[PDB]
């Protein structure tokens, strides 16, 4: 049982320092119409952080209420750096009828090898649903090496793949030539398009939150082995794609949002905060070049 | 006001899965009576990962109320990546005795520097006791830069110094060269000696678990300018100071005080787990060069 | 501009008793031409630039040059050095001895600014008339080429007409052909030729293709004819052999595999190269036998 | 046999693309009447990569003469990424009259510890003067390890100890740790003195070819243990430090030479050239806060 194809990592839209629950439903019903497989409610894109565990899972809720009657799938966001909060987090979604779980490496503790590997087991064994790795040495201070991911896709039937944010080509190529069977998921935008020609299956993206009809359709080409098409919208993409990193994800995603209407504040949970006035405006500029649906 | 000199990041020892409340409180006492000068409860070497709120809340209780009536400090450990999180920290550190509180720059979420400057200034302006930042890069996935460590520490009167935990000697360098009115303390047992010979003014030591005496003297006798006596005790921590890293802190340190007969079990909350068999080994041979002060 | 682009080999060179076996180097080279290869070079990186002096370099450019004539194979010829009169002199050479074109690698240890970049290669471009390659290593040299300093010297210097990549940065080869889709993009690591080829790179410069130069070549062939299916197959096929081929600093591994093949007489190298591991030799041996080998 | 105490990577002069003859024995001069214990001809600050072969050796002979009867060493850079190229510069300065020699890493071929400790073996054993191996992985793109750099002292007769350019203090720390006999010599002037102070016993320094007598100052203050000046000379020297690497070495030290009136020219060989005219007016600048011996 797997999740792949086209996904989006949400933004989690704030007014007045809570949850927008209407705007992020707002959201969703967009990318769903916009031709999106899943969306990944509160991951990284979506403060994660600084969401109290409650909101998350409202958050989380509200996600698979709007993807009711629609075929697009939830992959829930319910990662942690303590097993007992992943685990938590993992048994709600699985309760409140999530499609699966995106689960990030420890962030902060760097636990070992061995460590990573009963942290993801104890998550997969909680639950029986699927279970997407996520490896972000940058943010975690820890990689999940191509052993444990591969080891753990042997070991627990509901750990299906990994979403690689790590800027490593040659591991992607290692762990999909070792273990054919595991789904690859791109979690780098810029390369989208290499990733899925080389063997992916899928990606959880930031700029599908503008874009979602170009990030769907250039996943899809590929998956069709329309490679040609695939690389014509990641190259026209390149250059938003990216601009959304100028300074911190989500801080650009949440800035070009609110430039383009689709959220009505610009506004973060700290530490998280507005962008520098010269990323503002780098940030305008890159976005004109781009059609951006509407609602 | 301030909070230097030979400091001890507690440990947090587990007993069936939960905090053994009388052990901390006895370890925090064999600290006192080894000449330590402050007690770092639920810094990164005491699990803050993994312990709840209210279980974080109790240890830094136990911590004020052991320290009560000796001349030993409270340096509350307060970090979150969540600057609402890491407020209530502070301001529950204030109302609850605690001296000063330790807060670690925010993980995972990677905040730009004026979103790490907004964080420590919400956090400065939240309670009236002294604040140390804590730069830790290779956990956090960001750095407080020297520029923005040394705004803090001017525009915030009560934010008084850094630990750094970097292994960046030019950075230490830097700080104080710039602005030797901060109290850089150092966050790495391996460089205690070079930035104590800096002039830095204090470590917030994990070797100091096992052995508080040892530490206590190195700082006070650099304190004292005495460095031949106090590179004397650092050479002889080498073997120690280095095996206590051989797998993420504070695994080597937890197991370390169980083969002391310290603590009664080697616990940990997961993703954290014990060494690999080897590296225990390691662990126990190392140790038998060193006289382990008991209770 | 013209270019040359397609299957390309970085062809070791073959010591015996510590000197350039220059019979066994032409040999290989007619081993090359005769499987397919569209251009070799000779003296890069895997040839071992480094540890030949000046004048063995120009034998083997020369041998190459001879070796090639009479057939459709080109010859690029590795004319980099981390000094620019040096490359400049390996430049003119290369040109005055009759090389197709030359590779020339980005300085390494000096570590230049892009400025010194773009003026030691607008300096080599400007004193030959024949294509020049640049090459991007920043693992090896300490200093990466910019893409904004690649794209303005392709754009500059009507002779510099592409790049080979050897930075295992896909995100760079994306960045490189989106603003500037006419250069030519060349794998410089064979882990990473798939993934740049499908990305509209018109060829590989490979350590691989010493040891398999048909299937290398035919792998090139079917990716530049849109035939990613066969491509990706061999492609697949060849993962075990190109990641043993790396598990030491190139050539080290790729020699030692020549060696077992029976394609050299002796494995030697030019210190500080040298054999590998025993560990690492058994695993070459191991690796290999899942192959089919051409002989001469 | 060693060579240690304050040494200066020497600048080479050019003159319409010649090397500078005239120049270069005059700053040799300068370095000598200033406190300097030994001089390196033609290291990686002399421009080691654009000078012929032939250039190379004048560079040595010039400066083993201008060294005679001062008592003052030459250390000639004897380095090459091809072991026979280097055991030839090694033999030609020993042949002439140099003291020793420094041996950098091989840069580009990356060369496997194997090949890196049969490199130095055959150095070693083509001369009977002291070796001193040259760390800086930045440049060179491979790093002699610990081990292999203890195992080459230890093995070899002749060598002596190591340059460090690896900005890596617990490297450092275990070296000497392991092998306290081996002479650690500083190759990072902005930390000369937190690696005099934790037990190397020398610099090879590029800001000592501007301030050779602050530089001298500094090493000899540390190495008779006046930590308080030789920390406030280094101190002091903060800002020169890390302005000498705004851009690539030597580019802004030959500015600063060229600034003081030293050189008649700032010319390079390509690929190096002149700094940015920021760089070059951070130079300017910071130099105002100095006081610069002349000739
Ligand atoms: N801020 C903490 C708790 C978040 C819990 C709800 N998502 C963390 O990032 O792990
Ligand atoms: N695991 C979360 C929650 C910590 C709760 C307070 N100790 C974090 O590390 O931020
Ligand atoms: N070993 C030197 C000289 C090379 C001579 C020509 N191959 C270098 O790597 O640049
Ligand atoms: N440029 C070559 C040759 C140097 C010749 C001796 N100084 C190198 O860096 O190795």
């Amino acid at each position: 049982n797997i999740i792949i194809g086209a996904m989006t990592a949400l933004i989690t839209p704030f007014k007045n320092g809570k949850v927008d629950e209407q705007s992020y439903a707002r959201l969703i019903k967009r990318q769903i119409e916009n031709g999106i497989d899943a969306v990944v409610p509160v991951g990284t894109t979506g403060e994660s952080a600084t969401l109290t565990h409650e909101e998350h899972r409202t958050c989380i809720e509200i996600a698979v209420e709007t993807c009711k009657g629609t075929k697009v799938k939830v992959l829930a966001g319910a990662g942690s750096n303590a097993t007992h909060e992943a685990v938590g987090l993992a048994k709600f979604a699985k309760e409140h009828g999530a499609d699966g779980i995106l689960s990030v490496a420890p962030y902060y503790n760097k636990p070992t090898q061995q460590g990573l590997y009963e942290h993801y087991k104890a998550i997969a064994q909680s639950v029986d649903i699927p279970v997407l790795l996520y490896n972000v040495p940058g943010r975690t201070g820890c990689e999940i090496s191509t052993d444990t991911i591969i080891k753990l896709f042997r070991d627990c039937e509901n750990i299906y793949g990994v979403k690689e944010a790590s800027g490593n080509i040659d591991k992607c190529v290692d762990l999909l030539a070792h273990e054919p069977r595991m789904m690859l998921i791109s979690g780098e935008d810029a390369i989208n398009y290499p990733i899925l020609s080389n063997g992916g299956k899928g990606v959880i993206s930031v700029t599908s939150n503008l874009l979602p009809d170009m990030i769907s359709a250039l996943t899809h080409f590929a998956l069709d082995e329309n490679y040609k098409e695939a690389k014509k919208i990641n190259d026209e993409l390149y250059n938003i794609n990216k601009i959304l990193f100028c300074e911190s994800n989500p801080i650009p995603i949440k800035t070009a949002m609110y430039l383009a209407g689709l959220i009505e504040s610009l506004e973060f949970r700290l530490p998280l905060c507005s962008p520098s006035k010269e990323n503002f405006a780098k940030i305008e500029e890159v976005m004109k070049k781009y059609k951006i649906k509407g609602f």
